[PDB]
């Protein structure tokens, strides 16, 4: 019905189309800037900074406009001072005529095998406030809540201080 | 005066001491289960799951324990689908009677040499903000601030599903 596997350099296209998807519900697709070729060159070069899982169908079964890839899960690995490894899940998401078939959850399987394979202790991710259905889902899953404000110096003073 | 040098696996009883010494302000120095055996590995191994600056004095100005660390910062890079990777700063601290001469710069600046090689856009970290020294220490180094709920599964569930 449905595969969920890593991702390869040809899923990039598939991968920025659900990105944007994804900021739709945000509002805010212009805001995605970056393209296809910077998604293959920074997932699947010498050093990935992102780990990708997706969804993909067989035929009988692709979009109308003819897309294979029906959701994914984009995924870092990240540090803790006082625990250590943390798998830290950055997007996560499934269209729309494709949710209910147990993908989700395949998907969030793959990704505790993903953590415990990187003898990970825990696997943070963020979920809105007001999108309830998202939590509920999580929550039924062991999922539980976990003040600082997150700053932004830009590559333009970056270089100043370089 | 002092040296900001890349971490070596030498240093990580220095940093995981510079750690404990950051969490005792909050009085939780117990909750740092981490031990310079994780460090090393986690740090020096087949891959590194983050990167440390040291800041090191010479021996004329060691501390009363006689350590040439006084100082670190601890980083790794991220990644937003919007804008792409990032460097984020996780962890920055510079033991108390050795701030105030430029150490805590002089990481900011290497930091900022490993963001522009890594060809990240941006660099970010946490601010207290209730802190406003601290906000504006940054605001002058360019900063500038940026209702999603943080949540965590834990081995126990990860384990449960993975299985
Ligand atoms: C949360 C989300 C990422 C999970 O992905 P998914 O592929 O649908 O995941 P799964 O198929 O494994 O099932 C997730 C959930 O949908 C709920 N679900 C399935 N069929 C449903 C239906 N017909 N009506 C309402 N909820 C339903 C399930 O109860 C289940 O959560 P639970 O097992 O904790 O009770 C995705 O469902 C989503 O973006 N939901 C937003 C709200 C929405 O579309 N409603 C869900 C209807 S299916
Ligand atoms: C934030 C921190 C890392 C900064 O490092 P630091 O060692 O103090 O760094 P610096 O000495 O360069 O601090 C800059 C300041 O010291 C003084 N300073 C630095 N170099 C100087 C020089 N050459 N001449 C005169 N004053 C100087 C200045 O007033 C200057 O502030 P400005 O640059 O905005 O004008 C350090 O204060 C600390 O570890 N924080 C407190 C611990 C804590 O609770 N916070 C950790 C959470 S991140």
């Amino acid at each position: 019905k449905f595969k969920i596997r890593p991702a390869t350099a040809s899923d990039c296209s598939d991968i920025l189309r659900l990105i944007k998807e994804l900021a739709k519900y945000e509002y805010m697709e212009d805001q995605v800037i970056l393209t296809e070729k910077d998604l293959q060159e920074d997932g699947f070069g010498e050093h990935p900074f992102y780990h990708c899982l997706v969804a993909e169908v067989p035929k009988e079964h692709w979009t109308p406009e003819g897309h294979s890839i029906v959701g994914f899960a984009m995924y870092y690995f990240t540090y803790d001072p006082w625990i250590g490894k943390l798998l830290y899940l950055e997007d996560f998401f499934v269209m729309s005529d494709y949710r209910g078939f147990g993908i989700g959850s395949e998907i969030l399987k793959n990704l505790s095998q993903v953590a415990m394979k990187c003898r990970c202790s825990s696997m943070h991710f963020l979920v809105a406030e007001w999108n309830e259905p998202s939590i509920n889902f999580y929550k039924r899953r062991g999922a539980s809540d976990l003040g600082w404000r997150l700053f932004k110096i830009d590559k333009e003073y970056l270089l100043k201080m370089a």
